[PDB]
């Protein structure tokens, strides 16, 4: 009689026990400040619906990041602002400093603390086993905090993680896809980035939770310790599940869909095939061995599981032997 319901194993009712003012973003009143305070310096990147700039705040001569948003959907903008305000000051959460609109354009813009990001393609070959453990723990601080505040980031990936390596500072950014978690709620599965999409999204299982973020974090860990980017290289959303099945095996995939009475889309019929469960050790090679250890593999095995409920929570992950060498 349809799919089996599911709920988060942690922070299940945090939004339920809070007043609507906290989670009802649509009713949130946004106050837009004048944008004359900030002068744009240079473009940092372009999003599908946003443009990010490095900027100078004239009042204090301090660098800031300005995210100009193309207002395609008003509700989405309110959701990001509300979530940013709720999380403001949390560990490793990007800090929303201001919300402004340009006097003439009236286009929405978010102003953030500046983060001096070290090069994505240059950091990959210098990081040691310790650095990966250190930065993975910094991301877990952000995720445990946001999940505790009843929020799912829903877009965890390397692009959304800013690292100032010189100051060992990490920030989880772009909360545009983030959502409040309400037990029993059926969310839109068209979230995250293809390579980081949890099996729950790919099989159209809508009653997902914070555990989605842990799958995405598992994908990032696998790419880093094995030097294989992305780890699961799907060419489309259906092929993405096949790439996962080629590693995790098809037997555990059917156990997952049977546990939640998920109806597998017919598009999977000719592409899924049959795949044995691979051992994590088979991804170890001369180029990545210095980043791999039994602890790293045991930790990875506990994140990359079809069953979202069987994945470690951010707090359980922080207690893993893989992080015994890092300061808590
Ligand atoms: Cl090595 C690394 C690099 C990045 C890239 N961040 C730049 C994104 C960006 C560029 N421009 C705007 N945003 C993110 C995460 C990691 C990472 C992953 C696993 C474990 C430790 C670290
Ligand atoms: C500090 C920073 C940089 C960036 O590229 C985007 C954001 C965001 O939150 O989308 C924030």
């Amino acid at each position: 009689s349809g799919p089996v319901p599911s709920r988060a194993r942690v922070y299940t009712d945090v939004n339920t026990h809070r007043p609507s003012e906290y989670w009802d973003y649509e009713s949130h009143v946004v106050e837009w400040g004048n944008q004359d305070d900030y002068q744009l310096v240079r473009k940092l990147g372009r999003g599908k619906y946003s443009e990010v700039f490095e900027a100078i705040n004239i009042t204090n001569n301090e660098k800031v990041v300005v995210k100009i948003l193309k207002p395609v959907k008003k509700k989405k903008i309110k959701r990001e602002i509300k979530i940013l305000e709720n999380l403001r000051g949390g560990p490793n959460i990007i800090t929303l400093a201001d919300i402004v609109k340009d006097p003439v354009s009236r286009t929405p813009a978010l102003v953030f603390e500046h983060v001096n990001n070290t090069d994505f393609k240059q950091l990959y070959q210098t990081l040691t086993d310790y650095d990966i453990r250190f930065y993975m723990y910094e991301i877990l601080k952000a995720l445990d905090y946001c999940h505790s505040m009843g929020i799912m980031h829903r877009d965890v990936k390397p692009h959304n993680v800013m690292i100032d390596h010189e100051h060992r500072k990490l920030r989880l950014i772009d909360w545009g896809l983030a959502e409040f978690y309400h037990p029993g709620q059926e969310y839109n599965v068209r979230v995250a980035s293809r390579y980081f999409k949890g099996p729950e999204l790919l099989v159209d299982y809508q009653m997902y939770d914070y555990s989605l973020d842990m799958w995405s974090l598992g994908c990032m860990l696998a790419s880093m310790i094995f030097r294989k980017e992305p780890f699961f290289h799907g060419h489309d959303n259906y092929d993405q599940l096949v790439r996962i099945a080629k590693v995790l095996g098809t037997e555990d995939l059917y156990d997952y869909i049977d546990k939640y009475n998920i109806e597998l889309d017919p598009r999977f019929n000719d592409i899924l095939g049959r795949h044995s469960r691979k051992r994590w050790e088979r991804f170890v090679h001369s180029e990545n061995q210095h980043l791999v250890s039994p602890e790293a593999l045991d930790f990875l095995d506990k994140l990359l599981r079809y069953d979202h409920q069987s994945r470690l929570t951010a707090r359980e992950a922080m207690e893993h032997p893989y992080f015994y060498t890092v300061v808590k």
